[PDB]
């Protein structure tokens, strides 16, 4: 019924898509990323943030596509049918799961704000020429400047 | 990371497995009634509470779930390995997430202590042998079965 | 009548006809920077200000030059003939398109008054012979010139 | 995207489209009047209301087209496909400036409002069968 997952939390895909596709992290650093500072959060019976309950389920139809990918790894006997259904979810349907984890990762560590001024920011330097730029590409960091 | 759905809501998968699996009505006819009720909170921006968070998310995985059933039907060319993805998608995927529209939906009506009272209900009559058990079940309702107006 | 797009908005044609071509992004570039940022006040039915006015007059501009430009490539059999006109239209006049969506874009992100102090500084810069100058431009950014988001 | 250009105004291309194509003036009537009686808040260095940016970068977007064509006519040595494209600049691009011109003329002249129910009651006139349809159409005018 036509629903943004981001327009919740103050966003569009057409904003998150305004970065480049790879720019986003693998499927597996971000799993790993929410898993080493996340996990304890996100397997408590509280809701804690809304971007806790979406991540969750993001985390849920992401194993329900890794269940696919091995159903058919075993099941389909031509290998060449295989392997344009695995393709398909670890590339395409695997680009949408990168920018939702990243997301919501980013915005639990850095703040909800500052990964949407981030997100406009890089985009507008990425497509800025090059000698009209600062000359290094934004990042996000919580490491305080020492001073 | 185990992460059960809906633990953050205060029940488990165990305590949904009182429900049979034949019990949650197709999928076509939850996305029915979550657009007839819940729409236009849904395409909202705002969180108007975690079960509509949950929705939303249930909602857009099962729309990928059908770009997918329709991508393959046109980029496998062979018939019996495309008939095997493109059903196991309708009916095995389709479970899982076809039990958990059913619980945020029934959630947002009824409430939600409601829905974890109707389970617990609920698994007390099907657990009954069929001699011992009454003819009619549990089910969610705001209104008794005769209204008298 | 001689209008210069520029003037209401406190600059000229002479300000800005000192930044060279490799400045501004591409058209797409800036036209994707518009709709990422400013879509929904673009697409609304207010005055939002009058750059959003002159973007939206602007990008319309553009669907109508890519309408032609596709226009010339169904209904044009000489193949010379059809590469000169999409050529011009997308080099030529897309160009004068560049400058126009950069400054408006610009004076919506950074308002208008340090886009104007900006081409002030840009032209002195660019105006200075290349011995007698620092090797970087000035730099109109959002981003603290080491980048690093933070808070 | 999308950006309606009269959305901005208070109208749409739907309520606009309630006047023919061949309802509008030439562009030369509707630059002689702009300039005529606008010229001297169109230079002004000043935002004097919404209708003045819009038809400012009206004029200009026509001026670009002009030396389009001009180009067109220079650059292109075979004329089979050289009047193609300028009897299209000139007549199909035209078309849409006219509207626009037309709209933000009558919005400086007559008020914004008035044109609103001009293009409601002409779309009435419009759409009344020729039998019942009054031999004089609905005009834009400031006399009382």
């Amino acid at each position: 019924m036509d629903i943004d997952p981001y327009k919740e939390f103050g966003a569009t895909v057409e904003l998150l898509s305004f970065l480049p596709s790879d720019f986003f992290p693998s499927v597996r650093d971000l799993l790993d990323t929410a898993s080493a500072l996340y996990r304890e959060a996100l397997e408590s019976p509280e809701h804690c943030s809304p971007h806790h309950t979406a991540l969750r389920q993001a985390i849920l139809c992401w194993g329900e596509l890794m269940t696919l990918a091995t159903w058919v790894g075993v099941n389909l006997e031509d290998p060449a049918s295989r392997d344009l259904v695995v393709s398909y979810v670890n590339t395409n349907m695997g680009l949408k799961l990168r920018q939702l984890l990243w997301f919501h990762i980013s915005c639990l560590t850095f703040g909800r704000e500052t990964v949407i001024e981030y997100l406009v920011s890089f985009g507008v330097w990425i497509r800025t020429p090059p000698a009209y730029r600062p000359p290094n590409a934004p990042i996000l960091s919580t490491l305080p400047e020492t001073t």
